[PDB]
């Protein structure tokens, strides 16, 4: 009875990461830079690095050989570094080992002496050993509620709460944050090594207290609400759609800490709210391809939303039905965007959290 | 790729269908219990690694697991972190893995506050965890499935199972690749072993008199499948192709890393015993009579470990409609074969102790 969120669409999350990959680029340089000052285990007990919230590991590969190659200058090239990337039960592990074995980048390939490992379990609860992981990375992933929230009232606007003008709604999704927020350092204030650092590039709201992707989210609805007029999706269906994402300000990401500053032997060593280079922008500005910019946005949103909104049809996940709303729903808001390409705001959070 | 690989376990039905595994895995846990009372463990905050290899589902790893689990527990302080490493390869249906590990009552996770899982999805015919790190090692019904059909390989004319082809290239080229696949599991393991660690290994053997075992398995699994080309529901050139690249071996086989002088890349076999499983579903036939049951367990066995391998060589995709009926219809062939004339079956094992070097 506690409903979760589904995990991304393992056919097209690689393919369709581009943006994710160039929002966490500068959380590379902060987990680099943790990699190359961090106390390390006593020799020659083996370095681990967690990756929380893996989806395919497309966009693993860059953080992971950028800390390898930091560790490599500071440890003997024969002792041994396992990465354990973790996700949910229901994530494809398979399209994980997959990547790990062919993708020409994979660290793997370029360290002999580099290990992996998959952890299948919710990292709202402690999924590995105490005091083990010397280096913590975690993008896009926390902004995952662990829950549709008890007791909350259907989302009307359905695809973001953020723009919903319930006020019970607003407030049952932000104490559901900040819970799993709580949890999720609770849990990783064990794991990490003493002095052990923790790298999270999170969505945030900007200075404003504004979401984003506002543009995006327009035509999601419009494309949803489209689907119901001409009778493809149940109003019923429609009114059960929600995708427990949530984005968090400065305040909350500080919240578990203040006044004194920590919260279960961990501390904020450095914190960041930035906002993204709209690429998909850039690029329609160069090329006045509009749709490509719609395949772009469309494809993005696919892979990581549409599995969700999926899950509150009738049918299966693995119903014909459901495959045809996917590519209906990507297609049309390919169309929307196209037809009137706009920047959108992409607001994020680069954390580097220690343990003591 | 031009290696062709086994296929992993139907993962919809391999929980439902290991009974026969379980039971004559059964023997080894003993070995594996008495070898976590005395292993190395690792130096602190390492936590102590127990290696399961070639896990499937995870449904048959519970009871192992948790015997090591209990008896490292009358050692060390309850929270002390143990680790299980669950390990198959990359295709493996690794999401099962976790809802057993989840799910189960049974799991070690909900007997063991400081116990966790993980999972490796690299072909243990290479090394695929940190040299030195492994306490204790874990290997039942795996080690039997060759890396591959062996290169220039000639096809098998009943396509099922080696011992029973009477094509001598066929038996040698496979013998010298479960040859080879042994030294390459022995070597890695080898690494991954802590000093003084303990891996124990359960696998399908050639009986006292060179024999496979499995006969009326075996002779109905070729009779429904040659029926199903006489049927035009499988091609002649798709059943050409088909081929179950798993090898029993005899106790010699085993040796021979080792001989003569006992050792092989800081390992040496501590015990080795060859037996043959009670036949558990034969013992049910003859309490109760039910024919029909006998023939259901023995095809949902083969189903599940099997037909994944056979479905592999279908023109069609694996995905496809058709591969489900192939299943489908040859599980229900061979229950009916089987039921219609119940025959008790050998079932020859082999389980090993294996020592690092102190
Ligand atoms: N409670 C939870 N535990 C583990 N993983 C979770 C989770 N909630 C969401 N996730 C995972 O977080 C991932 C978001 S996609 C992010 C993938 C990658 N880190 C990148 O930067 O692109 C998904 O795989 C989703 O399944
Ligand atoms: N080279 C290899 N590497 C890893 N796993 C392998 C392998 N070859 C076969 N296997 C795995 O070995 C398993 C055989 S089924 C055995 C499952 C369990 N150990 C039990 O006793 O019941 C399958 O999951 C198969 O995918
Ligand atoms: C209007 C809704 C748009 C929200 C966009 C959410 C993007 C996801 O966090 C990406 C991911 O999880 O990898
Ligand atoms: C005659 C053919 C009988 C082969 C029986 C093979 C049994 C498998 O090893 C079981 C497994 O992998 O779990």
């Amino acid at each position: 009875v506690v409903v979760r969120p589904a995990p991304m669409e393992s056919a097209t999350y690689s393919q369709s990461s581009r943006l994710q990959a160039a929002g966490l680029s500068p959380a590379i340089t902060l987990f680099e830079k943790a990699a190359q000052t961090v106390p390390l285990p006593d020799a020659p007990q083996p370095v681990v690095i967690a990756d929380y919230g893996v989806a395919t590991g497309h966009n693993s590969l860059k953080p992971m050989m950028a800390a390898i190659n930091a560790l490599r200058r500071r440890i003997r090239e024969d002792r041994a570094i396992m990465v354990a990337h973790t996700d949910v039960p229901d994530n494809d592990f398979t399209a994980l080992f997959r990547t790990l074995a062919d993708d020409p980048d994979s660290y793997l390939h370029h360290d002999s002496a580099s290990f992996a490992s998959a952890v299948g379990r919710s990292f709202y609860t402690q999924i590995l050993p105490s005091n083990t992981v010397s280096l913590g990375w975690s993008s896009w992933a926390i902004a995952w509620l662990s829950r549709i929230p008890a007791g909350a009232p259907e989302l009307t606007d359905h695809v973001q709460v953020a723009y919903s003008k319930d006020e019970r709604a607003r407030a049952a999704y932000a104490h559901q944050a900040a819970t799993d927020w709580q949890d999720f350092l609770a849990f990783r204030g064990r794991e990490l090594c003493p002095g052990g650092r923790l790298v999270v590039l999170t969505m945030a709201l900007d200075e404003h207290g504004h979401f984003g992707y506002r543009p995006m989210n327009d035509a999601l609805v419009a494309a949803l609400n489209d689907q119901v007029r001409d009778g493809l999706l149940r109003p019923e269906e429609l009114r059960r759609m929600a995708i427990p994402v949530v984005a968090r300000a400065e305040k909350d990401l500080r919240a578990p800490f203040a006044p004194r500053g920590w919260f279960e032997g961990l501390t904020i060593e450095q914190l960041d709210v930035f906002n993204a280079e709209d690429r998909f922008w850039a690029a329609f500005q160069s090329d006045g391809d509009a749709e490509s910019f719609g395949a772009q946005w469309a494809g993005f949103a696919r892979a990581a939303l549409f599995p969700t909104l999926a899950a509150a049809l009738d049918c299966g996940t693995g119903d014909p039905r459901a495959t045809a709303f996917i590519e209906q729903l990507e297609a049309s808001v390919a169309d929307r965007l196209a037809s009137q390409p706009e920047p959108m705001r992409i607001p994020l959070a680069s954390l580097v959290l220690a343990k003591r």
